[PDB]
DNA sequence: GACCACGGCGCC
DNA sequence: AAGGGCGCCGTGGTC
């Protein structure tokens, strides 16, 4: 490469080294671009983004989400990580497909450029003729990536002096429900160890084991495990208690206060765009598509998590999405009969364990799970709706259990994968619209959504969120949305 | 201090 | 609903 002056022409590629991986805290440290043979390194790289139009590289997302918490709107557009993902959702990280695709992923911005420059080409490359996986590309997860970079940089609202008073409550019970276990045990031991809780359950009281730990071979003590044994001893509900609120004090009421933003007031997630076997996103750091909701400290912990002031929350949920995909993938005139006629499924077909173990092994289905497992066996792969891939090699292999496994894999792909196309595609549709109106997406919790809509117009975006979400894209069965609005989180009612 | 494997468990 | 998909916690441990 021939070493250029900054700035780069319009249409380079961009590399960049942040202090950190989250986007949000990270200190850019580093900025270059590539195209044509030279490589522009940028002499000061926040000076530096301003003159950028949009992010094209590797990881395009992070950047821009940088970028919008520093008051520029730089979208991100090309990205071969979106690509390799499409052509193959084992890969997630820039190292993998950096060595898969002709080069090595370094720590420097420079190379990092080119590096993006060389792959796509080799990646557009492997696309041509992938028409379907093209039409998701263009039509879904580049789009899609712009949409997500913004509602990382917004973030979510969060009562804070609320979970610190929790926390001091739920701080007291665990003390009691600790000193309750002591002395059942007739002697205090660490409670959040599972190899000295195992051997006082176990060794010194005389309760049988009922399962063993997969990798390692010791006596579990997992719910299941103590939900057995419920009944056998006193020590086991109280130890079954203290789980519950260590699990939720130590993950969401004492580290979520300690996220908030400076500059913003929120808490603000990563949303994973290749990191999933399916085409669902996932999100990390924190992660907020795992927050609490059936238990009644659960609730409250959800609680938590508010509308800036003269806002309201907007909560929507799909209702059984999965069901539906199955219906609309397998044909069952019956099972689509049973949607669009309005029926509660769980009701016409206890039934509710067959609606849903039938997603893993009415005779389209048996039809549809059989032909999966054939395509899946001939092609190497298994797909969805939209024709996005999950390549499921074991399912030839030659010990039961590992194929098995691979079948259920195989035939989870194409519904899962479905679910999500769809609502990857109508955020898509839907962000645009949101803006419109002054409202904001604020989470995606796989068939769920969350917006934040100023008071006023709370009721037409719900409306129109709604009517979005509904005819994304219309399927022999009805989609059915259920909408709730409040001014946090579990009263808006997801 | 950072990273690790494991068991365990939060949500879809 | 979680025989599928995730990410995060503390422990016991290495380096
Ligand atoms: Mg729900
Ligand atoms: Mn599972």
């Amino acid at each position: 490469l021939e070493e250029a002056p900054w700035p780069p022409p319009e249409g380079a590629f961009v590399g960049f080294v942040l202090s950190r991986k989250e986007p949000m805290w990270a200190d850019l440290l580093a900025l270059a671009a590539a195209r044509g043979g030279r490589v522009h390194r940028a002499p000061e790289p926040y000076k530096a983004l301003r003159d950028l139009k949009e992010a094209r590289g590797l990881l395009a997302k992070d950047l821009s989400v940088l970028a919008l918490r520093e008051g520029l709107g730089l979208p991100p557009g090309d990205d071969p990580m979106l690509l390799a993902y499409l052509l193959d959702p084992s890969n997630t990280t820039p190292e993998g497909v950096a060595r898969r695709y002709g080069g090595e992923w370094t720590e420097e911005a420079g190379e990092r450029a080119a590096l993006s420059e060389r792959l796509f080409a080799n990646l557009w490359g492997r696309l041509e003729g992938e028409e379907r996986l093209l039409w998701l590309y263009r039509e879904v997860e580049r789009p899609l990536s712009a949409v997500l970079a913004h509602m990382e940089a917004t973030g979510v609202r969060l009562d804070v002096a609320y979970l610190r008073a929790l926390s001091l409550e739920v701080a007291e019970e665990i003390a009691r429900l600790e000193a309750e276990v002591f002395r059942l045990a007739g002697h205090p031991f660490n409670l959040n160890s599972r190899d000295q809780l195992e051997r006082v359950l176990f060794d010194e009281l005389g309760l049988p084991a009922i399962g063993k730990t997969e990798k390692t071979g010791k006596r579990s003590t997992s719910a299941a495990v103590l939900e057995a044994l419920r009944e056998a001893h006193p020590i086991v509900e109280k130890i079954l208690q203290y789980r519950e609120l260590t699990k939720l004090k130590s993950t969401y009421i004492d580290p979520l206060p300690d996220l908030i933003h400076p500059r913003t007031g929120r808490l603000h997630t990563r949303f994973n765009q290749t990191a999933t076997a399916t085409g669902r996103l996932s999100s990390s750091d924190p992660n907020l598509q795992n927050i609490p909701v059936r238990t009644p400290l659960g609730q409250r912990i959800r609680r938590a998590f508010i509308a800036e002031e003269g806002w309201l929350l907007v909560a929507l949920d799909y209702s059984q999405i999965e069901l539906r995909v199955l219906a609309h993938l397998s044909g069952d005139e019956n099972l689509i009969r049973v949607f669009q006629e309005g029926r509660d499924i769980h009701t016409e077909t206890a039934a509710k364990t067959i609606n849903f173990g039938v997603l893993y092994g009415f005779p389209k289905v048996r039809a549809w799970l059989e032909k999966t497992l054939e395509e899946g066996r001939r092609r190497g792969y298994v797909e969805t709706l939209f024709g996005r891939r999950r390549y499921v090699p074991d399912l030839e292999a030659r010990v039961k259990s590992v194929r098995e496994a691979a079948e259920r894999m195989a035939f989870n792909m194409p519904v899962q994968g479905t679910a999500a196309d769809l609502m990857k595609l109508a955020m898509v549709k839907l962000f645009p619209r949101l803006e419109e109106m002054g409202a904001r997406m604020l989470l995606q919790v796989h068939d769920e959504l969350v917006l934040e809509a100023p008071k006023e117009r709370a009721e037409a975006v719900a409306r129109l969120a709604k009517e979005v979400m509904e005819g994304v894209y219309p399927l022999a069965v009805p989609l059915e949305v259920e909408v709730g609005i409040g001014e946090d989180w579990l009263s808006a009612k997801e």
